[PDB]
């Protein structure tokens, strides 16, 4: 994380920098980025999912430095978000077939990273807002996860009871939350889910690309109590073991945002 | 309609079926290689579209202008520990998949539909809204099935159609991707509006002072460990802007 | 020579088509007959019903012109289409007669080879003859190339028609000729392979421009319009393993406007 | 060549058009279109395409209204080309799944035509420049084709050597030539590879689409003794017949070029 | 360097720049060595052969500064870019080597696991290192992240390198990096798995700017302009059933401009 005052002043510009790590699961210390292999064939009604088997949420808030010395002022300044450049940090790692993964059929390379993916990615001035979405509403999440609470049968389609701030990195699992677009009004957020068994990866790598997040009257994300606050998910497919056992792969995500001064009303 | 702010928003429940008190969201498991002259498809079997009527506040009508939808839960896909077939030996589940359906409607009447039918003779359950005295032609355009989606849980997705040759007040949206192994692909972000507006630039006006919403989102089949399927289905989002206009 | 256009100078046209997939019994509109397979190319005799044909209709218009002998006339002018390809949902249904995909499991969608195609014009439809196999013998009631060669495989110019009769010419022989057509406008997409996915789309809200670069639209000779389409979504497989073509109806509505033209 | 103002009035603009035929192989009086089947698993010391089996680029010449080529003449001007619309013909011809090919499974039709693709056209003043690359340098090709001449290990991925014009129909192998993106400063071209076994066919026609050939300053090609050079390849996927074997199959590419004459000095 | 007007009174260079696949032999240039499988995390040892790298070239310019003393000097300034992936119907040779698709077939064209990627700077490209298995042992003619750790499978800001080297830096463990390369424009594709189609396209119709925000391209400081690749198409399947990369050569084509700057 750097945080970088690119020009000073009135028109200043501010510029943060970070690399957001992935949360897999991490099942052991020489597997980050990885995740517990994957259990299958639960019975809905005993379904008990390990801790390091579920991929989370990441996030982190980004102190910013302050603009007011006077807080008893009229106006009072804030940052305000501009732009985004964005992507996927590692891709090409992913050429490595050489290591673990099952052969592709005798004499062949080792099996790519494919199968359902997301990637996901928001910036804003508070907190990523979440609804939450169950599969199986009786599935009984490990300690350490935060997940919908008194789920019931509506959980598995809209329940107007699961709403959460990404408020915790490594504790939201990806399967249980996605972004609310019934709130958010201080966000934006963009993500893609592809599922299937053979789904290719796709990823794209640029520095030329800035996605603007300016809304339609032209404002940009407010950064509340001169916080900025950074989301991802960047579920990359599964990885295949020579036994035939599947593990998430994730990446780190980067971010580099551009923040400038505006003027608002002291409420 | 004569010259020229509000915001609605409703979370549209999917209706795929729900074979029973646990599996909210899903349907029944799919029967297969029925004849043509022996179709009978059970209720619970037959995912339906969605739709809810949305009163507003009472020479002026309310006009929608834009909307913001997108498909809730999407991430969900993403346990493949619960229920779902390995797919191989020590592997994890598998991934829903396969034909889905993705559509959504926004208009100042109730949608209207056209009936088509993959086999005319099918025999349709009790509590579904089908096409009536279909015949070979119902497999092609038969103009007799014109009906409004004016009921939730009730008509039938595989046999009903919106209509492009009405809703001259209602705009829609919708894709169809068929094949077993087709992926989901579903996008989120609370920075898309679709503009209801036409090219006279009006939207969709409220006579009665109501909004209809519409849809249907069969995401895929779940794969159950012992080889049967069920169509797995997911909420819709709608936030819609509407305008007051003079008539 | 095309003058000023007119400003009762407006209507608008609307159809269903029907698909024309070779229709094997009564029961089965909007099928074909199973396929065969394998057949030598100096012994390929494909039956009637399991052939495609295009479809078309000629829609007459108001008679403009008291007198056809003065030296302006009126045409009626198409200049845009809105078109959409109805009963996409039917596919939802894999509980009657598809192939089970595995043991307990739902029935096969359709799926594979698909092609989708729609023309608007003031003239037939104006084809050209291409086959898979010149020496394919076609059945009764079909309209194919006459006297095809080897060079029928590739490009044959003698291979000219006008789709000028519905359910008769067959798709796998016939596509638009881009070389003709000056007062057609015509779009198709060709998806093959065995497993390809269909994938369409449904909105009332996207319409396609018939002007060209001059800002004409297609004058519809004899105060006729003509509507043509090809819409094979894919291939049904029974549980037998046998297969057929599946089609469905495209709906056309067209707005059309006065244009005074020289004679 | 120095380019001065485009030229109106009357007879400054016309109209070309031509269908060019594929050149797949062409293994007997028959199976115009294809190609022999494919051989497979030949090591690279030993790989001997028989030339029946090699489909080639396609190309002819257009002649154009003759202006006047001297350069002291007091009306210079050149043909230059504006616009192309162009497409595959014939590829409804695929829906024929009863002729020749293996059924997909007992009782069901014929395999379609799929798997590696190549749709390729240019449109220019001069014949079309290509370079050579090789999959195997080692390969020996038939009498009848033109290949890169005495290739190198370096020739299986850039060696400047191999450098020709496509100056003759059905003789330079797809396999072993691309347009040469270093030179063709008279030629607009635009190629799609797509590889695999499953690959589908994927084909568009409209008679309402047109891909414009002006440069960045507003200059198509220029045709030189006025001369309009057309190209194509257009190998649409592999036939598979009942023993198994495999057949390329290809199309002919239609072009209709709208070409204005251009002052020059 | 604080950038001044366009000098007003233009230049092109080109590359033709070879891919760098392992080459296991004289007769498999643009290959690699056939990939090894199931390598346990713990005793990961490639051939270098087997390991595609990013390929380079640096393209030496004049000065444009006859004077050196004068209070504005002139640097070239990279504009636009054309650039093509060379020999891509060579993939059409479906008669040698490869494994057949089915008894009496052609041969399995390329397919599988691929990657695009090009870079034109006024430095050279600045790479950040990520690793599949952070206890992978590199041979040597490598140049591969130091002293890695468990976070060098995510994110670890230690592993920072420039491409300054031909044929060294493998593919594998080294990508573009975000939070440098303020002189370079990058743009790469990576597409994963077993059956994933080649999908190339060729035209000399097609240009990218390089011009940043500002209106300013790739400045050439030290009077060199970098070109950058990696070009994995697939992987090809030998009869046998062994795999192999491929690679293709890629061409540039860069306008260049004159720009004044200050003295330092
Ligand atoms: C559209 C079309 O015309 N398709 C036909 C194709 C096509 O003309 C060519 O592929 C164009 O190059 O030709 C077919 O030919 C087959 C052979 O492949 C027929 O000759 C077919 O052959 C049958 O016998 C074959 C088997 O015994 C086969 C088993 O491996 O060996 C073949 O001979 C080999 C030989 O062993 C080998 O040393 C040599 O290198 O290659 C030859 C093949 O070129 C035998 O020919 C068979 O398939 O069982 C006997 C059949 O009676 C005969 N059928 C006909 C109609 O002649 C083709 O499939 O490629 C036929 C196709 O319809
Ligand atoms: C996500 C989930 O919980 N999946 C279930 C799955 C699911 O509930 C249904 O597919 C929804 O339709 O059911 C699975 O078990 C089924 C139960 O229907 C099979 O055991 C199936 O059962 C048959 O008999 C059932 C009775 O078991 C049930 O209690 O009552 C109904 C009548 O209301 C039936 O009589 C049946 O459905 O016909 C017998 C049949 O042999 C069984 N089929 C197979 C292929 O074994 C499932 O589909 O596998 C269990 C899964 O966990
Ligand atoms: C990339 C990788 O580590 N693959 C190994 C996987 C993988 O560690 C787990 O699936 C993650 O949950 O484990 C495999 O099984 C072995 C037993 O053969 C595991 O118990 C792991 O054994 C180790 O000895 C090892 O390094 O392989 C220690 C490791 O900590 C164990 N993993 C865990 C999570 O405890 C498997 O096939 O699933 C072996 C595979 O190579
Ligand atoms: C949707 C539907 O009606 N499917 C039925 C098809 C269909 O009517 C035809 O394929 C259309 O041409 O027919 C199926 O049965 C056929 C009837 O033709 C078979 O029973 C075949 O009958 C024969 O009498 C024949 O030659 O047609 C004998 C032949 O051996 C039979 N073929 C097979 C593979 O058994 C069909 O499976 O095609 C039944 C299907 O429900
Ligand atoms: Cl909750
Ligand atoms: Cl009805
Ligand atoms: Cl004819
Ligand atoms: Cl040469
Ligand atoms: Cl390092």
């Amino acid at each position: 994380v750097e945080v970088l005052e690119v020009k000073t002043g009135v028109d200043a510009i501010t510029e943060v920098e970070c690399f957001l790590n992935p949360e897999m699961g991490d099942p052991d210390e020489n597997l980050r980025g990885f995740s517990l292999k994957l259990s299958a064939e639960n019975d809905f009604s005993s379904d008990s999912p390990e801790r390091k088997m579920l991929p989370c949420y990441s996030t982190a808030r980004i102190p910013l430095p302050n603009l007011n010395e006077d807080l008893t002022c009229g106006n009072l300044l804030m940052w305000e978000a501009v732009t985004v450049q964005t992507e996927v940090i590692g891709i090409t790692s992913m050429l490595n077939l050489h290591a673990g993964s099952q052969k592709v059929h005798e004499h062949g390379g080792g099996k790519p990273i494919q199968g359902s993916n997301f990637h996901f990615f928001a910036v804003g001035g508070d907190p990523l807002e979440m609804q939450g979405v169950l599969m199986n509403y009786r599935t009984k999440y490990p300690d350490g996860t935060i997940t919908p609470k008194n789920p019931t049968a509506q959980s598995q389609v809209m329940n107007t009871d699961h709403k959460a701030y990404l408020d915790k990195n490594n504790a939201y699992p990806v399967e249980c939350w996605v972004p609310d677009p019934s709130r958010n009004e201080n966000t934006r957020y963009f993500g893609t889910f592809t599922g299937g068994e053979n789904v290719p990866p796709v990823l794209h790598v640029t520095n030329t690309a800035t996605t603007v997040l300016l809304d339609e009257q032209g404002v940009g994300p407010l950064c509340k109590a001169d916080s900025l606050y950074v989301s991802a998910a960047d579920i990359c497919g599964l990885f295949t073991n020579s036994s035939g056992t599947q593990q998430w792969r994730g990446l780190a995500r980067y971010f580099k945002i551009r923040l400038r001064k505006r003027s608002v009303k002291n409420p």
